[PDB]
């Protein structure tokens, strides 16, 4: 099978996944079945126990994933839905190997990093490329492999040697190599240097891998004097240096590689079956490049998270939002509001950060309350829903807001201020939200609810049901532990806030809507992990429709 | 002797010399005698045969230097004038060693890179620190050593091993180590990475040198989360991480190190004699920081060079100009004008680049024609002086303009269009500018005129004589081969353009002034290499005085 | 042209030249024209100023060589005589490059180690392979390139990068790579390790060269478990691991590579024109393997040198001696005798080292006095010739003995004890040996006599003339400064010791013979540098013939 191994340049946050997916999604437009394998040097297995401020938010797979992210980017760009066993971490390999030397399966031979780890790496990447990953039941023909991390450090040492042996066991027509480096320029002056790319190549070539292409991502487009120096010093012909500058939206990244002629390259390098057309599909990639230049009324949410500045804790939501903004031809203005900045305590001690949050939340044409944990933010977010409740600005609750909207509603309408979730204080006189993890055969003890779960819409008066297409059940994914008590439904069996969804059996509800409001939805499932640039997320699409008021206008068409 | 060895971070053009001079010129304000030794890994000996577009302009020393530059920066910041034997290049060492193994002075032993080169390096740096360099006849006490180049490449291999052996032969109280790295951030996003600094340390520590300080120069000032990661990963305490952002003028660079408390550091590290005052001299460094923020009428030259965009071919002039702009409280607006863009040929084929040059030269309140060679630019620059001649905008000719102004004047006034310099065409019917290199005892053949040369002012009616202080002779330096024929003076023994200067004997003139003009000077010597931020260059100071019209107002004071 | 680049393993003294010549001299038996280029990382140019105890004796070429040695080994094994410009040292390159940047031939561009040195290396190796080197006037087809030194150190850094760029500029069919490593075993125990070969490969592959073959030279022949580990860890198939153990004579080294089938390898790798016969010439390499096992009367010299233990100061003579011992079917017993151990002074202070020298010199069936310099040994060697003079044991004087034999003869027969050479004391009342270097046009001052020089035999009664084949002139090479005065011949115009040779003009004599003696020869030329395993050196061949007494028996055949 043809394999493409991208790597890393000087710094980690270049845009590794934006290149590996782009050369993947060009080849998906070529008519090739694609997989993706992300090699990760971080020891930690099963990323789900991260605080999301170090790396980013989780992604969630079908079979129970808690996989990093970058993995999410591949899923969103390629139409692929994945499995959890191609997030191949260093802790995944060692737990696969330390659990074999107690079995004795290496026949008493002492196992060392070479070859008995690097044999287990080049068996892992053979099997995950072999399994189909898309709607067809058929093995693919390429496999874009992302060696994450940087290169030269101690973490990346068992892996580049694992692929050095792999160039020999594979054929040279079956292997490729991309190197995505940085040419940093100092705005302080004006020249543009090529030295960081030279030392990053001789750390790659010094470990026994040679770049086919070399991709120099920087701030500005680079001059032909720079393409000459990288061609002469890094010992590759000038047809393999591909510039990519900092573009405004990531949809320019696939069509910018079309101009630099990488499509016909892998015809000659990899010897893959291709004939040439318009080198991507003209209707669905060059179109939405022009949608992002020519824009309109800057509108359509404020966001209440619980973090400081856009570390990608919420980058997996912002790519889902501008999917919907791609549909309604609006520029989107994502503005973070810290839930600390809505507390009583900040106004007492600092009004510069507090009054700064309200200013944006009162002018907000839409709120969004995504998921979170812990006591931070929760007491601040309790006022944000009720502000949206009375003054009727639409919002969506995701995995925490659905908990918090049912808390505030009994406090306001039913005057039951004593009620709260059992997340925080177990001494609950009215335990309105109870813990109940899935007690399944094959799952011992308390196991977090995870994976694809069917949930059926009960009754017709849902604005969500018309958005998915009036199908009875939807198929979504979530990672949360807590539910409103089905006994505690008795408290709200008459109001305007009634529960809509039910799963296969019916022991939880997962979905709320409110009558006397434009658009009041709160869901337990994360509706971000199926959002694609072609069809947006159906809760998020209506949420921007409610912000522009065209939500009734979308259902005038129907039909 | 206490030695400070700065190095290099990721890319070459960080600001190595701006840090090594700054920690030098803090210690000069401490009351310590300073030298400077710049280690250069480039094989080429005696930089003077450079095209000035690869590296920059030359510097010229007293004894006959053709030394790079960075060396010039030390000279200008420290009051030091240097010798040519501390520009210690790789070609200087090998020519010092290959000329010893024919002598047999290694006693028949085969010489290899270690130790017999690295012995010759640590004897070179011992001797150049030992020689006095300033007005006192006394050995200094520190020696700021600049290991130029970057680190990790093949050129820098004989030198870091040369200083690894040097930490043992010296005492730990006598040695220091600075590392000036880059933390590149991508404006494309917003985070700030620390990885390039980590790999640059483990290439330095992997060659056997440990940083005392670590200096992270970048675009923006960096947050305490970045100072924590560099302290924890690069294994130095957080008192040795010093931030320096891209500041507007280089005079902030000494006073910004004062805020980060590096003055008291070397009291504890190097054990040098110091008591504390205001940590620099309050009148002459923090004052001119405020001169550059608060500014005035944006005026005071256009420049006609012969190059494209400000590669530092003329950075050794621009630092001399804003010395004078530091004196007259004016912002300076250096605008390059290519001499190609004044030719007849560009207007025929492209008026976008041609008309763009004139636009700036007609609004120019002052022209400047610095030195150059070859047929490029010369035919273009012939119109620039005559444009300044008739319409009377002041300019200065430096080492080529003095040739070109005497050419145009016989063509215009004396109608001798046949005359030209013997630089370009030897078939000269009127050879107005003749070749005559110095034929000296000890100098065989044609040797370029070079070094400090006395030149005496003949007569009183010079506007230059009042600027230097009415001394009879001035002491300047130049590197040029050509002179107007002393026989050809007969052509101009009556006009308004008469020759002013004479050297010790009188076989050349070196200096012109024109009567019916505000300020018309052309000099063979380079008046850039003595310009300091305290007293500017005396031709360049009057040139900005003529631009603002206060040139008469400067001599109203006198006295 | 097909190029083979051998390298180095862990330690320097493996046997680099014994492998590179052997794969050369197999291909010479294949019917291919061969050159040789030895890359040397030692800075010193023109090895001739060595003390011969660091590296070894010199070799002397035709055009004036003072080249190391290993070069001598190629000459002796291949029938090739060389030029001095393929001893390409590091000091040869830099003196070729520092003498070009004063010319300006790099067009003002700053030259660095990459590429402008490595361009000059891959132009040097192109030209020396291009020039013919053998009796034909035709370019060869292979070029065995010896990258001397080891690999990984600082000296070998400009060269392995110089050949990494060379694999791309050449074609993969035109390039090869040998790696000659050590597998050290400890007699202390018994196992045999493969670790030093693994780390030596990943320092070679880490610099961008891959071994075609891998040659493991050690003490014992190695087991198939060792060939499996080197095949699996060093990532080459088990057909390219070639064992070679410590063999008794170096003539087994070509025929041992025949058994391991490297002849058919380069047919497949290099794509060179070959058909197969007996894979070497059966009459002249496998024959003299059996000559060295089956041997005879252990006889046939003691040697008086001036050194301690057989550092190869005299290895260029011992290979010439066992050429003659290959002809007379005798085992040779080379025993060193220090000339210190024949002095008066050692017997006074130590008789353990003194009496140990005489014991071997009185039982000596032949003496040999090779070349040397300085006051050490000279006063000791004066008794060794007179011991050979009276008691009539044959010897040969080489470049110093010819001086010393003419000194002792006037002291003994003519009773002129006052006479001595002008090498040591210039106050000579009878200056019997005078200095006269060649004063040639194109050679300024005192230049050492060097290169091929014709010398004609005057008269018939020479035992040397019958050995060369009664040709009038012979063609030999030497490096010496001193001659007997042609005026001082008047002292010996009647004795039994008369001068035999004369060059083209006749101002020196170069050759002595004595009548009343079996074999008394002393020559100024070095007769070691033409000795080949087929025909021995004609003075050295008769010297072993005089030791066995068959010297008359050789001339009974004639004819
Ligand atoms: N072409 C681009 N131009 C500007 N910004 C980009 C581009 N590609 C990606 N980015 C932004 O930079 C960040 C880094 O990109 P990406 O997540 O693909 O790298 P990654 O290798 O997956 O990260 P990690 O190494 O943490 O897994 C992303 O959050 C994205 O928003
Ligand atoms: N603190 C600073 N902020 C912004 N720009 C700077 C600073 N210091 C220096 N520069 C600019 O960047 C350039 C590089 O500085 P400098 O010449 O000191 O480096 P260098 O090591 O001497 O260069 P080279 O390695 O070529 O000798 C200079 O031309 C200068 O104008
Ligand atoms: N196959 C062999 N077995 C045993 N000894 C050998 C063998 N080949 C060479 N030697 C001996 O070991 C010494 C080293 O061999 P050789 O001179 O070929 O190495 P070299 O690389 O030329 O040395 P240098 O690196 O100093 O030039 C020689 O003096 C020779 O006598
Ligand atoms: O996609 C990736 C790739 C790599 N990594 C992991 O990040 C590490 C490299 O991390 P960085 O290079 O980003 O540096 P750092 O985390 O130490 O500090 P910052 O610069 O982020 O402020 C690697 O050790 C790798 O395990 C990720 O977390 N995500
Ligand atoms: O002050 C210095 C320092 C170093 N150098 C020399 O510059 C080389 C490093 O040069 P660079 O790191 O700047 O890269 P480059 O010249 O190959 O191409 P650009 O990035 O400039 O476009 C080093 O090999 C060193 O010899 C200088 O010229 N001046
Ligand atoms: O054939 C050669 C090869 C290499 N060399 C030169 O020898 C050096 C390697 O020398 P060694 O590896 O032999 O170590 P050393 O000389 O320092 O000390 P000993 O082990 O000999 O006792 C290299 O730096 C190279 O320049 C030779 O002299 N002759």
């Amino acid at each position: 099978m043809k394999y493409i191994l991208v790597t890393g340049g000087v710094i980690s946050g270049i845009g590794k996944g934006i290149i590996a997916s782009s050369i993947g999604t060009i080849l998906k437009s070529c008519g090739l079945r694609v997989t993706a394998i992300k090699i990760d040097p971080y020891i930690n297995i099963d990323a789900g126990t991260f605080s999301p401020y170090e790396h980013g938010e989780v992604f969630v797979l079908n079979d129970g994933g808690e996989v990093d992210l970058d993995l999410g980017n591949y899923e969103r760009f390629l139409d692929i839905n994945l499995y959890k066993d191609n997030n191949i971490t260093t802790g995944k390999i060692y737990q696969h190997v330390i659990n074999k030397e107690r079995r004795g399966d290496y026949l008493g031979k002492t196992v060392q990093v070479v070859p008995h780890i690097t044999d287990a790496v080049q068996e892992w990447v053979m099997n995950q490329a072999k399994v189909p990953v898309d709607g067809n039941k058929e093995e693919p023909q390429i496999c874009v492999i992302e060696l994450g991390g940087t290169i030269g450090d101690i973490e990346g040492m068992p892996f580049v040697e694992a692929f050095r042996q792999f160039q020999f066991k594979a054929k040279r027509e079956n292997f490729c190599n991309i190197h995505v480096s940085l040419v940093p320029q100092l705005s302080a002056t004006g020249e543009q240097k090529t030295k960081p790319t030279q030392n990053s190549v001789r750390a790659l070539r010094g470990l026994g891998l040679s770049p086919d292409l070399i991709v120099c991502r920087s701030s500005t487009p680079i001059e032909m004097a720079v393409k000459e120096k990288i061609s002469m010093f890094c010992h590759v012909n000038p047809e393999q240096v591909i510039c990519i500058h900092d573009v405004s939206s990531t949809y320019r990244v696939p069509v910018l590689l079309e101009e630099q002629s990488i499509v016909k390259y892998f015809k000659e390098r990899l010897h893959l079956p291709i004939g040439d057309s318009a080198s991507n599909l003209l209707f669905k990639w060059r179109n939405m490049a022009d949608r992002y230049e020519r824009l309109q009324k800057i509108c359509s949410i404020a966001l209440v998270g619980k973090y400081t500045k856009l570390r990608d804790c919420y980058a997996s939501v912002f790519k889902a939002l501008e999917h919907s903004a791609l549909a309604i031809n609006h520029k989107l203005n994502l503005m973070y509001i810290d839930s600390i900045d809505l507390e009583k305590i900040t106004e007492t001690e600092d009004p510069v950060k507090f009054h700064e949050a309200w200013q944006k939340l009162c002018k907000a044409d839409g709120i969004l309350v995504p998921g979170g944990f812990g006591i931070r933010g929760t007491l601040g977010k309790l006022q944000a829903i009720s502000w949206a409740r009375t003054k009727k600005i639409p919002f969506l609750g995701v995995c925490l807001g659905m908990q918090l909207a049912v808390i505030e509603f009994a406090r306001n309408c039913l005057n039951l201020k004593d009620a709260d979730s059992t997340e925080f204080r177990p001494n609950a006189p009215v335990p309105l939200v109870i813990d109940m993890p899935e007690h399944n055969p094959g799952n011992l003890g308390g196991t977090m609810r995870l994976g694809i779960r069917r949930t059926v819409f009960k009754t017709e008066n849902s604005i969500l049901r018309k958005l998915y297409g009036d199908v009875p059940f939807i198929e979504e994914r979530h990672r949360h532990r807590f539910e409103v008590n089905p006994n505690l439904i008795k408290q709200f069996e008459q109001n305007d806030l009634s529960f809509v969804g039910q799963d296969v059996d019916g022991d939880r509800m997962e979905i709320i809507e409110l009558a006397n409001h434009p658009y009041f939805v709160g869901v337990q499932f994360h509706p971000e992990f199926s959002s694609r640039p072609m069809k947006p997320s159906p809760p998020y699409l209506g949420l921007l429709l409610a912000a522009t008021g065209n939500l009734n206008a979308y259902l005038q068409q129907g039909c």
